[PDB]
This record gives C-alpha cells, structure tokens and sequence, in this order.
C-alpha cells in the first residue's frame, strides 16, 4: 500500500495544487517538519506493508499522479509564523 506526501513552504502552492489533481486532505502546521514525523510514524503502525513516497514538485507530485499507483495521497503545509532566533 502506497503513500504519496507532497510538503510546501507555501500554502497557495499545494493549495492551486490540489484543486488541479483533485486531492482535499490538506494538513497545516508552523512545525511542518515535525508533522511529517509525527505522520509517517503513525503510517508505520496502520501500514506494515507501507511504501513512502514524498515530494516537494507539482511537477513531480502530478507525474506519479497521472499513473495513479497510489492508496493515499496526503498533502503538507508550513505555518507562517515559525521563524528561529539569531544573536549575530
């Protein structure tokens, strides 16, 4: 069973995105990083048979959509808020 990621920096990019391939699960985070993780940790718990794709192209996301190979596809968004801090 296959799972396709696709992670943005920018939420107007996965968003004309999934309105273009026709996906809807969109998730948000400032810990965007992190989120991941936390996902594809519970993916191995429900999936022992799992197969882990990720992407960070439409071009990309949209060439693996058009064969179709896929049980989930799961679409990952930055927060814009998170910055870290910097003493120089």
């Amino acid at each position: 069973g296959t799972i396709l990621i696709f992670l943005d920096k920018n939420k107007e990019q996965a968003e004309k995105l999934a309105k273009e391939v026709g996906v809807t699960e969109i998730y948000e985070s400032d810990n965007l990083e992190e989120l991941y993780r936390e996902i594809k940790e519970r993916i191995e718990r429900e999936n022992p048979n799992a197969t882990i794709l990720t992407v960070t192209d439409p071009n990309e996301l949209k060439k693996i959509q058009d064969e179709g190979k896929v049980d989930r596809i799961i679409l990952l968004i930055k927060g814009s808020l998170e910055h870290h801090h910097h003493h120089h």
